């Protein structure tokens, strides 16, 4: 066991769940693992794949990111900031994807579903990016169920890392739907207190939350250090009572043991 494989146990002991960690330094490709090849509930992290998928299809579809989408009340689910604003109205598939990414938005993420084909759209995008392990199964808001054993709709911290890696910084994607993708990271709203907590003030960075029952709460990040290669950083973290509160705490302090390590 390395020694920050010797903090992320201990931390994890201290935590009572279960967390699983993978980090990518670029400037050797060295990876840092823990519990890297167990699966994880996404809850809405899923969104960078489903949102990563649509871009990929607007490289061919020039006009795609600006096609309205109907807003119904029917398409109204459980957590729907942005979505709730515009209902018999219209928004973009770029407008849904922001509001997916930045705001963690269900609705968003089910349209951007609805666009793919379906949930077998998004895990087929993963595939063709060379992901195996990726699945998405259900829409929102039930694919955040997070159910001890249930493999639907999880991934494993390594793979979700070198996902990330080759949506952000490496060439799955097109230029101009990369650059997109990592500005839309950046702005994300909703990840002060996960990983984002835990980096050096110095670095910036983009990032995708997740939440679910059994008080799953994740992380996945890409991340600009001054005068060093970027990082791309997974933190997914679960617990044994399917009530218990959120913990961005223990994101926030892998990301710190990793930063230091
Ligand atoms: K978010
Ligand atoms: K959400
Ligand atoms: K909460």
């Amino acid at each position: 066991t390395s020694a920050v494989q010797q903090k992320l146990a201990a931390l994890e002991k201290s935590s009572g769940g279960r967390l699983g960690v993978a980090a990518i330094d670029t400037a050797d490709n060295t990876q840092v693992l823990y519990r890297g090849d167990e699966r994880f509930p996404m809850c809405s992290t899923s969104k960078v794949m489903a949102a990563a998928a649509v871009l990929k299809q607007s490289e061919t579809q020039k006009q795609l990111l600006n096609q309205p989408v109907e807003i119904k009340p029917a398409d109204l689910v459980n957590y729907n900031p942005i979505a709730e604003k515009h209902v018999n109205g219209t928004m973009t598939l770029a407008e849904l994807s922001a509001a997916a990414l930045q705001y963690s938005d269900n609705t968003a993420m089910n349209k951007l579903i609805a666009q793919l084909g379906g949930p077998g759209g998004v895990t087929a995008f993963a595939r063709a990016i060379g992901d195996e392990t990726f699945r998405l199964d259900r829409t929102e808001p039930t694919l955040n169920t997070a159910i001890p054993g249930d493999p639907r709709d999880t991934t494993t911290p390594r793979a979700m890392a070198q996902t990330l890696r080759q949506l952000t910084l490496g060439h799955a994607l097109g230029e101009t739907q990369r650059a997109q993708l990592v500005t839309w990271l950046k702005g994300n709203t909703t990840g002060a207190a996960s990983i984002r907590a835990g980096l050096p003030t110095s670095w910036t960075a983009g990032d995708k939350t997740g939440s679910g029952d059994y008080g799953t709460t994740n992380d996945i990040a890409v991340i600009w250090p001054q005068g060093r290669a970027p990082l791309v950083l997974v933190t997914y973290f679960t617990q044994p009572q399917q009530n218990a509160e959120s913990r961005r705490d223990v994101l926030a302090s892998a990301a710190r043991i990793i930063a230091e390590g």
